[PDB]
């Protein structure tokens, strides 16, 4: 049925990376109990709410089927609850800042003592033995660290942020593939293992084009599929001119085509109203012959100054130009459909409105209505792996300390214990 | 030990997507089997090469700890060789265009006759059942149809793709959650399963915060972290006010945020010369008075016009000009030390010549260098994914059909009738 069914989580995750694992564990079947502070939970509940007082779309869209205690780690009746669940998990997840675990006297040795099954699974910002090891990171510091920030966006302007979460979504699914690598593991030696992320390494892992790319920069002095490898065509925001000659480090391309075939992004139909209506459009080495039919422009077929992809490179941000004259008249799912038709690689700049409404992502179970009855529906992105023989059921995202009483119950404590950590203001 | 030792992946794939997953999986020890077309093999080899007749470094970086044997499956023989293989795996990955496999009469209902054990892994464009699903997809195509374009860039710019591989390598990373989920459904139900992942959603799943962002924006009219709703800072490409009253799909925010808490991308001294020389800088509501500190102004410490999330919106971009002017004489990496004193998630736009040459990365065994007596030593990203038990043995990519004979002696086969296999053209 489920993969991770019988597979019991202790989650002390917090804002993304963390908890962004644990959901798609809990996805998969993994029973996932999300630790939290006292009071005020998880910072994202009350982070950039729609509605005041009800927990925000951030914390509900990140922290379906897992349930919710509240615990204060800091005391010592907390400790000793802690280690209770330890002995009855088959994996701890943890993103709190460096070191933040081994003070509450949970180090990797202490936790084995407890549960030599259990896996501890942590999201840090560097690696451990890195020069930054100590420093706690979001998002955007992550980009930055991993190489995105440097080689996205224009040669004219600063280094440009992705909208995708590189840093922490991205970091909290390689925490995912090392939980379950751990997991294959243990069938083999009955021991659990520590399993680490560091966000730097999960962006850098996603730019290994363009560490590619550098290598390529050194040895060769050029990057040809680059707009700068076009004589006279980039220029810097003071108007010099832009080449290889000159750059000694993966620049930023704009919309060059990356580890794909080169493309652009190409202006459709009221481009200057609407910010999304653009098609991404691949100019590949096998499909020339194609695009002169469908640009007509029969006489660039046979001409090797159009007809190779060494011949265009003097060229081909002009060949965009005129490719992009073609659209001005239809709207970017027109295009999309004439661009299938010749086979060639091509594709809509989907805006988050139409990916919200789009029914082919709701038939698949990609965007997913999430039944709350508490908060009033909403939408989530569901699982991305598609399987043969089991579907997930996404449940609705736990209030702060819903489950306190229900998880303690399972720990084997007795009505009158529960009552007193009510009172002592550890749970 | 390794975490996927003693398994057999039969790997079909090409291009980044579908290689980068078996690439890792080999990483974690994993036996690769790399088929590959007979004469010019994967795609990669050949593409953007910097020494004539060598495998590029596109090849290399994404095909270490593989074997190559080399096939041409449109030969009944080649048909043939594959049911034995598919008998002797644990995990057949693909990542051929919308139908490829099946026109090779190698369904999954196929499959699963021949070895009612193997997973079958697939990376495509679009889901099967989507509109699109026939379509052939690189890279950046799926950036802009899993919403990153859209929300990538700035508000007077077009959508922009990420240097990040969110398309490709993001898609193999999914798919390796995938594999290894239906590795230990396995274990329970003695059966392999198809497991799939759309690049469009694997994008999607990264881009889970802007669907967050959609609903909100739905729900209020307004996103009160973006630019667009600070007054008078933005402005279209007609020098005009921007704001969030005709703005009804999640806008290109520049260098705002994002899922991490409030930030901007600061220049640092060198930045005219030097692409790449700024922070980034994260006004975390957690961390004010720290902040404030580090500023030298502790006016805003008391004033509740600077010390809310609430207060700032109004004039958030009014003290990122601020604390920038403060960095204007310290160069990237002192800023960053200068932060790190006071806790504050701020850290330098790294290079790709800064990462690919760092002793941290290379200590900590995430830049890797590899011994290739054959075509010289290169770089490339290691497993981002660091265990206690277990370090990854990274070796050089595969020369075109190098273990052909000895993939084809491992399945049985005798001397002669191997001679016949190279005459007969399907090997
Ligand atoms: C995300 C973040 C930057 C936030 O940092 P922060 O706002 O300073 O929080 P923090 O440093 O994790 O936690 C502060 C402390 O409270 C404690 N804490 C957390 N939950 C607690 C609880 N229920 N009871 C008692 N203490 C708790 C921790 O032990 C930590 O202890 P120290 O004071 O000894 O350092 C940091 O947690 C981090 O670097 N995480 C690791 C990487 C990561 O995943 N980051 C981003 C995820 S999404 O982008
Ligand atoms: C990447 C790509 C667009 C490349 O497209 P392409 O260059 O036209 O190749 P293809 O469509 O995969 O394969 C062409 C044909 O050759 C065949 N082929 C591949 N290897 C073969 C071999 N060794 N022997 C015989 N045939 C072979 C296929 O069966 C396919 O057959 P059809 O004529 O029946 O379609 C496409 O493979 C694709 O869409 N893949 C899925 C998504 C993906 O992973 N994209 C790229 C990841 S990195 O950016």
């Amino acid at each position: 049925t489920k993969p991770l069914d019988g597979i019991n989580v202790l989650d002390f995750t917090h804002v993304q990376a963390g908890p962004a694992c644990t959901q798609m564990m809990g996805f998969l079947g993994a029973n996932v109990i999300k630790i939290e502070r006292r009071g005020s939970g998880d910072m994202t509940r009350g982070w950039l709410q729609d509605k005041p007082n009800v927990d925000s779309l951030y914390f509900t869209m990140f922290n379906c089927n897992k349930r919710s205690i509240e615990l204060d780690m800091k005391t010592p009746e907390g400790k000793e609850l802690l280690e209770q669940m330890i002995k009855k998990a088959d994996v701890m997840v943890e993103n709190f800042g460096p070191g933040a675990l081994d003070r509450m006297g949970f180090t990797w040795e202490y936790i084995q003592e407890l549960n030599p099954r259990v896996i501890l699974a942590s999201v840090k910002g560097y690696a451990e033995g890195h020069a930054n090891e100590h420093l706690k990171v979001y998002e955007n510091v992550a980009q930055c660290s991993g190489g995105a920030a440097a080689t996205t966006g224009f040669w004219d302007g600063p280094p440009t942020v992705s909208g995708a979460a590189l840093g922490a979504s991205n970091s909290g699914m390689h925490l995912m593939i090392g939980i379950l690598a751990a997991l294959e593991i243990r069938h083999k030696t009955g021991r659990g293992q520590k399993v680490a992320v560091a966000m730097q390494d999960a962006v850098l892992n996603l730019v290994r084009i363009k560490l590619r790319d550098q290598q390529r920069l050194e040895r060769t002095g050029i990057l040809a599929e680059y707009p700068q490898a076009q004589p006279n065509f980039a220029f810097d925001r003071d108007g010099n001119p832009l080449s290889f000659d000159n750059i000694t480090s993966v620049p930023r391309g704009g919309n060059a085509g990356g580890g794909g075939q080169p493309g652009w992004m190409l202006k459709c139909k009221g481009w200057e109203t609407d910010a999304d209506s653009y098609v991404y459009f691949t100019i590949a080495a096998n499909m020339w012959p194609q695009i002169c039919d469908m640009i007509d422009k029969p006489e660039w077929k046979d001409d090797p100054a159009y007809n190779t992809f060494e011949g265009r490179v003097d060229k081909l941000m002009d060949i965009f130009s005129f490719i992009e004259t073609k659209f001005a008249d239809k709207d970017k799912f027109e295009v999309t459909e004439w661009a299938a038709q010749y086979g060639i690689p091509c594709g809509p700049v989907m805006s988050m409105k139409e990916l919200a409404h789009d029914p082919s992502l709701q038939k698949v179970g990609t965007v997913v209505e999430v039944v709350d009855e508490i908060r009033g529906n909403h939408l989530t992105v569901g699982a991305p792996f598609k399987f043969s023989g089991f579907q997930p059921e996404i449940t609705r995202a736990p209030l702060l300390g819903e489950h306190t009483d229900e998880v303690l119950k399972e720990l084997g404590l007795d009505d009158a214990k529960i009552k007193e950590l009510h009172a002592k203001q550890v749970v």
